[PDB]
């Protein structure tokens, strides 16, 4: 199954949190990356002060069952890690788990704000740009109706 998985981190210098994610998240069992966005750099949503933010997505094929990989999200966010409007050291974001629809107490999949959010959007679309949500609504249809502001890379 392909997952779909957002990353963000606004440490002031964010590239070795980043890459240290990344190589975890390859290091999952029954796992492996992909594809990896380009680094994109986020004005802060939230308060205008911190600073900015990486954002990238990653498209990880994984045998894992949904909560199982999110096991393995929340682990590495808590090892790698350490807050509401930001800053915030390290987010890992199941967007897509295949074509599966997941509403539990643990987990909302697809995820439940991403049809708002450009930093999440545009790096999918790098990757994906003919993805296809599990109702059938098109990221690229998401994109055109909204107009977020394309991201500058880090
Ligand atoms: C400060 C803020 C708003 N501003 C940003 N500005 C820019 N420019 N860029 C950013 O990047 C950015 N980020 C921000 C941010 O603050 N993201 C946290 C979102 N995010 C929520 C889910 C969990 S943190 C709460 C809970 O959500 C649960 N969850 C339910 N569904 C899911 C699911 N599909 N994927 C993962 N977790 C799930 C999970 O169990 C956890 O307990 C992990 C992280």
């Amino acid at each position: 199954t392909v997952a779909y998985i957002a990353i963000g981190s606004n440490l002031a210098s964010p590239l070795e949190q980043v890459n240290a994610a990344l190589k975890a998240l390859g290091d999952i069992p029954e796992s492996h990356i992909l594809t990896v966005s380009s680094f994109y750099r986020t004005p802060p949503l939230g308060p205008q002060d911190q600073p900015d933010y990486l954002n990238a997505a990653v498209a990880l094929e994984t045998s894992l069952a949904p909560e199982e990989l999110l096991n393995h999200t929340q682990r590495i966010e808590l090892q790698q890690g350490r807050e509401r409007w930001g800053p915030r050291t390290l987010d890992l974001d199941i967007m897509l788990f295949g074509n599966e629809v997941i509403n539990t107490e643990r987990l909302t999949v697809p995820h439940y704000d991403m049809k708002n959010r450009g930093f999440m959007l545009w790096p999918l679309f790098e990757i994906a740009p003919e993805l296809v949500f599990p109702d059938g609504e098109m990221l690229r249809q998401i994109l055109h109706t909204r107009a977020f502001d394309k991201l500058n890379k880090w």
